[PDB]
């Protein structure tokens, strides 16, 4: 019987150790969100020089186009433009007025915000940073002219960089760095100008397509709700919730169920069975054990708002959850093969099954004291 302790926490050859990123790519995601922050913002700068320019005076709407042109504006397509300079133009007094007092402000969401940022393991997967753009507006302004100018931003940042890639996404615009495995998403909310924690019910994530441009979305509630989850249940809350995610991360090198359901999943098996924090080999057997159970009866989000869970019941399964399914019931058995060997370096070559051929020193696991 062997003890997989250090394996999993040795912060130099232990599965934490290869999973935490050094302060130096920490550094180079910081500089990333802080490039694209300063881009927005100036973006913005932009084209409210150019509407403070049709409020000073009637500019027709040649004129504004011929600003847009020359700005930073001049990265979206042709259509865009026109798309902009028409927003610019056909805007109230009001409005116009709403918007150059709009400044936009950034806070970060995800891993990065609460530390659970794995190293990425196999081609194709890359690290990924959420930086939120938030707007102050009352109660409005464009829900286009947004989406179009922190697109502008993001693809005049393409347009400068070698490797740089831009993407639309549903909830977000995104820049893909293959080359550095690394991808920044931007998600937009439109939050209440006076209030500006904060009021949920008025933070609105903004969506690319459909009949609904916006709905209510917090993600400072995801972000309390693991944070406080983190305070309640310990230090190690974080840590195995790493190696669950590195584990779906060497079972699927793309797919797989999502980070946080796994978190929520993880949190509620950690509040609802007692463990050892003294040793997360026991701690992970024990969520292993409890995981698929979990799944099953499908995963409920720790937000209230959401009307679907972060995974389905069992009765609504299709392939992708049976999958699912079919690989959480498949870890026990491979953390229970790998407690059982004969040697440390067969138990290392079992465990390896599970997490990936990523902790290499069989050292790091020792035979169990009675
Ligand atoms: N209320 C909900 N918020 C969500 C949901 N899915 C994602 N999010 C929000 O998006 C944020 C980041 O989503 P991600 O897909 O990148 C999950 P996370 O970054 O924590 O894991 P990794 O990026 O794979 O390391 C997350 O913190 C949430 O605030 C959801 O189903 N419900
Ligand atoms: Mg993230
Ligand atoms: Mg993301």
């Amino acid at each position: 019987t062997w003890n997989f302790h250090q394996y999993y926490t040795n912060r130099n050859d232990g599965l934490m150790g290869k999973l935490v990123l050094t302060d130096e790519e920490k550094n180079n995601l910081k500089a990333l969100r802080k490039i694209i922050r300063l881009r927005t913002r100036d973006v913005f700068e932009e084209a409210k020089g150019i509407a403070k320019a049709v409020k000073k005076s009637a500019l027709t709407f040649e004129i504004i186009q011929e600003k847009v042109s020359t700005t930073q504006i001049k990265h979206l397509s042709d259509s865009e433009q026109r798309e902009v300079a028409k927003l610019i133009y056909e805007m109230d007094d009001d409005a116009r007025d709403e918007f150059l007092g709009l400044t936009p402000r950034f806070w970060t969401q995800g891993s990065f915000q609460y530390d659970t940022l794995n190293r990425p393991f196999q081609p194709g997967q890359e690290m990924d940073i959420d930086d939120g753009t938030y707007m102050p507006m009352p109660i409005k302004i464009g829900h286009s002219l947004l989406i179009l100018l922190v697109d502008a931003s993001l693809k005049s940042l393409v347009a400068e960089n070698h490797g740089w890639k831009f993407e639309a996404k549903q909830t977000c615009g995104r820049i893909k760095i293959e080359a550095e495995k690394t991808h920044i998403d931007v998600p937009m909310y439109a939050i209440p100008k006076d209030e500006f924690e904060l009021d949920s019910e008025n933070v609105n994530l903004a969506l690319r397509e459909g009949d609904r441009k916006w709905i209510n979305s917090d993600p400072k509630i995801v972000e309390d709700w693991f944070n406080d989850s983190c305070i309640r249940i310990g230090k190690h809350l974080r840590k195995v919730c790493r190696f669950m995610k590195a584990w779906r991360d060497a079972q699927w090198d793309v797919g797989g169920p999502s980070s946080i359901s796994l978190m929520a999943a993880t949190v509620n098996i950690l509040d609802s069975v007692a463990h050892d924090a003294s040793d997360l080999g026991e701690t992970m057997k024990i969520i292993a054990k409890h995981l698929p159970s979990e799944f099953a009866r499908g995963v409920e989000s720790p937000d209230s708002t959401d009307e679907k869970p972060l995974f389905p019941p069992s009765y609504k399964h299709g392939p992708r959850e049976m999958d699912i399914m079919s690989k959480l019931e498949r870890l026990p058995e491979i953390l229970s093969s790998a407690e059982s060997a004969d040697s440390k370096s067969e138990a290392l070559k079992k465990i390896n099954m599970a997490f990936g051929n990523r902790v290499t020193n069989s050292e790091l696991i020792v035979l169990a004291k009675a």
